[PDB]
């Protein structure tokens, strides 16, 4: 009843109480080291999401922001599939992708004894080789064969470190690049929430997006081609409409992300108070002034909607990392944690595990200074500045300007040009740049002393006598780069010393040279840290038992599991465990793109033409939410009844479980799922696509 | 659900005890004897407060003796912000033009009403109605030399009913009421401007004062001589709490209603007061909110203004959301169709004339009363140099008549009134900026034909740049700044005054202003002659038991249970909040939500002593079914045995429209939990002599 990204390794030892909390279903009908599973119904979905066949002939279910570029590509003013909706009424209307894949995880075999003799052939003690992709490939081409490449078409293998080093997992991967496009939403649908109701429970969006793969005559992955046949998979999973109950057994299967559950408790302080921290108060200063111009200017807002909505991102799973820090006790169950392995490790007479930690908690101490002007300078200027990434001269690119007397002289300028171009865009504005630039300059300034800036920057002390505003402005009013009018000035004459002199490249090659000066004085602080958590993990595994415990996520195929139930976010509030069309309706707002409600969907629930879709009440169900333990990466991933059958598919998490990610919170951390009864009432009632129906196998 | 009148509790006393009351009637309300109806006052002509002990200890809200607090508080030993607590009776401070009146007696004078008024002439006389004449009606019954013969006594007749009901008050007034307690506005004011019509709520909303008199108890002005006043009745207090579904009832003041609204009225709410109201002050509070933003002193200066500007804002959305959502035009239109029904059967049209007449009234002062709206919200309450000083009649002729040093005399007192005006928390940037705004909007409203005269110079002087128009005001005027004011103060000339743009444009904005107020109140006497024959008409129809008369700041009661309820889809909020919400909302950095040092430091240690619940959380606010309104704040709250569990202080905003319709899945009474006042008096106060000196029942 433990809550973690297990391994499929780890079911036998969790399957019994796996059915003490409800699991009706047959071990090895789930996982079969041996034979067909459900876990080969489960899909790496185009390298970042999950997915699910559904159907014999190879049917793909996932997200709708997961297939969001795929619709998109497919779409055009006049026939919009991302607004409208996508319906292939045959097979052959099936729209083919290009940079797709889907890949099955056929096999998988623990190599840890193999991988650790193939260590033993020691270079150097303290080699990192024992985490290296490049050298665990090179240990996996070799059990494999010489050209398994040729003798397995479809089939490739990988080996990945797991524990900090302490276990080792060979992967043999299926992948199909023949995947095509047959059903989706429109946009009111699959993304009603937006950006308002992102990572908000509860939650009222149709978050699905569905897909087929395509193979040879034999079933074998191939690349596109019109003689290509749908695949029938070796297991797809059941269409459950029995729906959910409070504290119904749930469980999932996908790929988690990154998880970092084993960081000490100086970790969680050196992410709150430099990572975050940083973070937070950096771009909260970067988005008021972006903020503040897109609001007086409706063509400023247009131009920047996308780069204001990007840094919100990280910003707002900071501000909630920061609070599941303060609140839910994260730093202080770190810091019982390892306190009770060093008592363990004083009791077994081995200190290691203590020296292990204490190792952590120096390199951290030791490095926070350097790590403060890091974030400070990546945080303010290289993410924060615009300008920052403005055009620099190659050094291949000068050559050809000096003393080069060919016109590839020429051809060096074209370049420049076309990087010029692409910083200087339609979504581009000069005037805001420096607003922000500005105020983010002032703060960075006032956090760096004149010893550690940059090389330039200094200038606005030895110049510019304190103006930042007058040394911004400086910049782009001599500058090459300060308008399209003083760039063909520029690209008319061009001369070596006019670049090697010019105020915003000295600007972006100074705040460069220090991001990199920086980064390579922080490195060598990694390797002894790793090394010691590979000690620590070990420790752990070895106290606490290999049961009870689970390694940090890899975009490994893992399962979790839990039961169908609400929360209470704050006092006095409690959210319910499942939302339904109603609260579509309450949401309604023709005004906003985000609630806009599309007409069929109105008219079914205002008809109330829900079929068997809806539950005993009558109502119509939209969503639900369950205490498994999922993150990034689990984007598609099914949820299974008792039984298997699938009942929903995973989109999202709440925010307050982003602290998930370094401790699980039980009474916070919610997976967000969409029901699938809801899913099959959107294909039917608004798709009208009955072909996908009867593709599927639905239970009573 | 009802606001009922006292006279109403017989009727209702056998539902009252079937959803949980365990008291006798004649102990709740006795027409003839002492009740628990006596410990209800009216506090300072607004709120509601209670008689708390034998010693004339009074409980009400500390929104309602907010002004009374700041009174008090001097340069830098302010309560307002630190409280305040007299450890003593000696040191509880006075406060002028305050007020206590209790209800003493309630009699029915229908009747006798009527068949004075059947003694008029003018059929559509509107004295049924008018103060002045129900104040003689009551004088004569009551007797000539009554307020002599009766000490502290005063008599008062009201309408009720639309007119179908008429009611006769004995009233008792103390204007000897000391400040005695109060909580840091930390405390007071938690919820502030954010959580206003907000449950969940975290406010302590409450404050302490005393009621005193001569040495027999009978009413007098402030005295040194004055000993506090041992009522013949006041609260007890319970310690026992609340839980779901416990039985809650609230006596007190509800300010207004209009339940008998028709249709029609419900669609001219929406369309004309709210939609211009809320359309308006969100573009004041748009321009308002840049500037404050970009400037930390206008961030001082303008964080009242904005806050004031936002209270009837929110307020009308919550209404406007009631209308959409529940549907209270289609019931008010349903009610009045039963009627005509009704009235079609029996052979009386006149029934259904009532409601037509009202609908065409509503319909012919559509466009007026638009325009009204237009200006008060756009101009007259949203732009502030539109309340710029105007010089009277007696200052113009004294600069001109050139005849004294009273000339001077005119321009001091004009220059008084300018400092008021450009005080320290005015901007003439920020005002410039937000009048463009509002002007732009008002421009786009209100045609050519039915500007303020001066308003349309915009376009006849000016090539319709609003823009350039406010800045020739701001230019130009005596009242644009401190340093034209003084050249004007030097040399002082009427036909200057008399053509000063900031003049003309105050004084234009305002006589329009009352030109529709003195065009538009005509239309109010057909409405209510209508509404007496509807509103008696509905009553003869269904009954006298379940359709409550309007709120008209008289004593009423109402009941309910305590019980949280579900805002929207998969959202439910609870009956009662805790201490743990307080922390939960806590941040330094916003005064508002702002934790006292005391109060965390309770919090931490656990030190709740009795006040505490049983579990060991401490009750801070809970909610209930009650059907309040404005005017109610400060009530006393309830159980089932007549003892105080509470002080309603707020509504929640789901339940705005409530004045028209009750709301039952949804409108909610906002109540500070009496266990927390206690917890605040005693381990954040420090003041024991009040714990001591109430009745507490554990």
């Amino acid at each position: 009843m433990d809550e973690g990204m297990w391994l499929m390794q780890q079911l036998g030892r969790k399957y019994a109480q796996m059915k003490e909390r409800g699991l009706k279903m047959k071990e090895y009908d789930l996982y079969n080291p041996n034979g067909t599973s459900l876990k080969d119904a489960v899909v790496l979905f185009d390298g970042g999401c999950t997915g699910e066949v559904v159907s014999d002939r190879g049917l793909v279910l996932t997200n709708h922001h997961c297939g969001y570029d795929m619709i998109q590509a497919h779409s055009t003013l006049e026939h919009n599939y991302l607004e409208n909706g996508f319906w292939a009424m045959r097979e052959a209307d099936e729209l083919p992708n290009k940079d797709i894949s889907v890949v099955f995880i056929d096999k998988i075999e623990d190599v840890t004894d193999y991988v650790k003799k193939e260590l033993k052939a020691i270079k150097d003690p303290n080699s990192m080789d024992y985490l290296s992709p490049k050298y665990l490939q090179k240990l996996a081409d070799k059990k494999a064969g010489k050209n398994f490449s040729a003798k397995n078409p479809g089939l490739s293998v990988e080996i990945k470190a797991f524990y900090g080093g302490n276990l080792y997992l060979m992967f043999t991967k299926k992948t199909y690049t023949d995947v095509r496009l047959v059903g989706a939403p429109p946009s009111s649908i699959g993304k009603f929430g937006a950006d308002t109701d992102n990572w908000i429970w509860p939650r009222h969006t149709g978050d699905f997006s569905i897909f087929r793969i395509y193979a040879d005559k034999n079933g074998n992955p191939a690349p596109y081609s019109e003689d290509n046949v749908p695949l029938k998979p070796k297991r797809f999973f059941n269409i459950s409409l029995g729906g959910v109950q409070e504290n119904d057994y749930a469980m999932i299967m996908g790929f988690p992300g990154t998880t970092h559950r084993y960081f000490t408790a100086s970790e969680v302080d050196e992410w709150k108070s430099i990572d975050n921290d940083i973070r937070i108060r950096m771009r909260d200063i970067r988005q008021g002034v972006m903020l503040r111009e897109m609001l007086a200017d409706p063509q400023i807002k247009i131009m920047y909607s996308a780069k204001y909505a990007a840094s919100q991102n990280a910003y707002k799973r900071a501000i909630g990392a920061n609070w599941a820090i303060k609140t839910r006790g994260l730093r202080q169950n770190k810091q019982a944690m390892q306190d009770r392995l060093i008592a363990w490790g004083a009791k077994q007479g081995t200190p290691r595990y203590e020296e292990a930690v204490h190792e952590i908690d120096a390199t951290v101490a030791k490095r926070a200074d350097l790590r403060r002007r890091y974030w400070m300078i990546e945080e303010g200027i290289i993410r924060g500045i615009e300008f920052a990434r403005s055009p620099i001269p190659t050094e291949d690119e000068t050559k050809a300007l000096q003393g080069n007397d060919a016109s590839a002289r020429k051809e060096a300028i074209d370049k420049i040009r076309t990087r010029y171009s692409k910083f200087a865009n339609k979504d581009y504005s000069a005037e805001v740049d420096k607003k922000v630039a500005v105020a983010m300059l002032t703060e960075y300034l006032k956090e760096i002393p004149y010893e550690n800036l940059p090389l330039h920057l200094r200038l606005v002390k030895d110049r510019f006598a304190g103006d930042v505003q007058a040394y911004v402005d400086d910049i782009f009013a001599r500058s090459v780069f300060g308008s399209e009018a003083q760039f063909d000035a520029f690209a008319a004459v061009p001369s070596v010393e006019k670049l090697a002199e010019d105020p915003m490249v000295l600007f972006a090659s100074s705040v460069f040279d220090e991001y990199r000066k920086l980064y390579n004085e922080l490195r060598p602080y990694d390797d002894p840290i790793l090394r010691a958590q590979r000690t620590y993990i070990a420790g752990l595994l070895e106290m606490d038992g290999d049961q009870d415990q689970f390694p940090d996520a890899n975009l490994t195929l893992r399962f979790t599991y839990g039961q169908v139930k609400g929360y209470s976010p704050r006092d006095n509030v409690y959210y319910g465990h499942q939302t339904t069309l109603d609260g579509v309706m309450e949401k309604e707002d023709p005004d906003n793109w985000e609630f806009v409600v599309d007409p069929k969907l109105k008219a079914v629930y205002e008809r109330k033409d829900f079929g068997r879709y809806a539950d005993r009440s009558g109502r119509m169900p939209v969503a639900f939410c369950a205490t498994t333990h999922t993150t990034g990466g689990n984007a598609g991933s099914p949820v299974m009844n008792a039984n298997g059958e699938l009942i929903g598919l995973n989109f999202d998490r709440n925010w307050e479980g982003v602290g998930g990610d370094i401790q699980y919170l039980a009474d916070y951390q919610r997976s967000i799922i969409v029901d699938i009864r809801y899913v099959l009432l959107v294909i039917d009632k608004v798709g009208g696509c009955q072909r996908l129906l009867d593709e599927m196998n639905i239970v009573p």
